[PDB]
């Protein structure tokens, strides 16, 4: 099994932050990262603590949204003492700290969020855990953990909701122009709830909103992330 690396492409002008997925990694970003790379934008993925290894409790024992919040902003600062332009995106639970960057951090152009409607919701996290812990450890031969993570993943993820409503709240400083990505059979999170997410950002200077019809969650990776690839990419140009 292989520990993905956060990993950075250089650009010139422009930069781009792409922050992954919970129970998710760097691998999230690749043809996102390369996507933008054949285009001439700079790239970081970071890596969220917890995350990348064998052992999915890491994620529950090792992270958590404080953290994860720490490290999202050093990862936009690493970006912003480089580049005249950066451009902060993020997939689900990256998506909430790319939205609250653009509320609360400085130097940023625009952003925003790939599957991440932030307003908590009806969800299927927990079936998507556990069955992501489930592939993990018939990958590593470890015997099954389900009991040891129903310990902690009801608080880590209230955890990510309290986080996500404070930052729900503050939509109202985002002033940026704003991306907003969503797929259209999303079978984690309440794709719903994107429209909500668009009408919240009352001061955002624009909304760019794209719907994937056909598509599931990670719709960096599926059969959506061209079609997303062009969307953010003519965002970005546009600004």
């Amino acid at each position: 099994f292989r520990k993905p690396q956060p990993f950075e492409y250089e650009g010139t002008d422009t930069g781009v932050v792409l922050l992954h997925a919970y129970t998710g990694s760097p691998n999230d970003m690749n043809f996102m990262a390369r996507a933008l790379q054949r285009s001439g934008y700079g790239v970081y993925v970071p890596l969220f603590s917890g995350h990348g290894t064998v052992e999915p409790l890491d994620i529950l024992t090792k992270g958590n949204p404080d953290i994860w919040w720490a490290e999202s902003s050093a990862a936009v600062a690493h970006m912003t003492a480089k580049y005249a332009k950066v451009f902060v995106f993020g997939l689900s639970l990256g998506g909430i700290f790319a939205m609250k960057a653009l509320e609360t951090l400085p130097g940023i152009t625009a952003g925003g969020v790939f599957s991440s409607p932030i307003l908590p919701g009806k969800h299927h996290l927990v079936p998507g855990f556990l069955k992501y812990a489930e592939y993990m450890n018939r990958l590593a031969g470890k015997s099954d953990e389900s009991t040891q993570i129903l310990a902690y993943l009801p608080g880590q993820l209230a955890a990510i909701d309290q986080f996500a409503t404070t930052v729900a709240a503050d939509l109202n400083l985002v002033k940026q122009p704003t991306f907003i990505g969503q797929a259209g059979q999303d079978e984690l999170v309440d794709g719903r709830l994107a429209y909500q997410l668009r009408d919240a950002l009352i001061n955002a200077a624009r909304v760019d909103f794209h719907w994937y019809d056909d598509a599931k969650h990670v719709i960096t990776v599926n059969s959506a992330h061209h079609a997303l690839e062009e969307d953010v990419i003519a965002f970005m140009q546009q600004e």
